[PDB]
């Protein structure tokens, strides 16, 4: 309930110990990660990344359509060559339709949001297949694209085989 | 040279020792962070977050305009009531213009990206003030918005005063 106070206090400890000031921009692993904003996922901890390893792109659902701007920059300015797409169990984007979220915006804010496309999905493994195939199909994304489901209940990354 | 193999092996060590499987979806701190995908920023270490604390939204430059979809879902489905925006020193989005990036896509892939907006900025502090002011102005975002510069050189978060 004092979030600004808490994160500044923590950051003061982080900076006292900090030794990574000379890391370059371009990610060491030539890797870009796309995943959800979900609070339970520390990407660095889950994948064993360190500072400088991979670009980490996060949005509600980990949607590749919205990650594309960031992935083109990741490859063209950062030299990344590979994408991993990681959707997860118990994702809010599985539970609700565009119409469902628009009703919540009306109820709570009394605002109309009928022109915002919130990009939910109806099946968790389909959404990973769709998002991998999207990036492979894009003329603006180079290199291999691997899909995963992160299991929030176990801490477990599950590779998907995505064809075509 | 084996990113997929390396992340799966690192994930097997993480899962072996994981016991956070019953964390709820809604973030404990009722907080959304918006920052850059930059590989040198571990958000959890920089801010002192643990799994389940805060939604973390990352894109190229940490731009609020693109983060809005994710922020509305964060607040309306995840109960967050606050936003922290963090841009950083040595960001790619400072250095290069839309024309610069479009030219690189033409030179490297042979593609025309003349109708993709990359969301670059011309001044780091100005980028944070525009982004915070953007979210404060939005009828779709509730709560306080605080803006920061993260210094890649010394691990330091610096709060900006943003007027209006
Ligand atoms: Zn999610
Ligand atoms: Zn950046």
């Amino acid at each position: 309930m004092t979030n600004v106070a808490d994160i500044e206090a923590a950051n003061a400890q982080y900076a006292a110990a900090f030794t990574k000031g000379h890391l370059p921009g371009p990610p060491k692993r030539k890797l870009a990660v796309v995943t959800c904003m979900d609070a339970r996922i520390d990407v660095f901890s889950v994948l064993g990344l360190t500072e400088g390893d991979a670009h980490v792109i996060r949005n509600a659902g980990g949607r590749a359509s919205e990650a594309l701007r960031s992935l083109i920059i990741s490859q063209r300015l950062g030299g990344t060559e590979e994408v991993v797409v990681i959707h997860h169990t118990d994702c809010g984007m599985l539970t609700f339709s565009d119409e469902d979220i628009r009703a919540k915006i009306r109820e709570e804010l009394g605002e109309d949001a009928s022109d915002i496309k919130f990009l939910p999905f109806r099946d968790l493994e389909a959404s990973v297949r769709e998002d991998v195939r999207f990036l492979r199909g894009s003329r603006l994304v180079q290199g291999n694209v691997t899909g995963y489901v992160y299991e929030v209940e176990r801490g477990r990354l599950v590779r998907l085989d995505v064809s075509d």
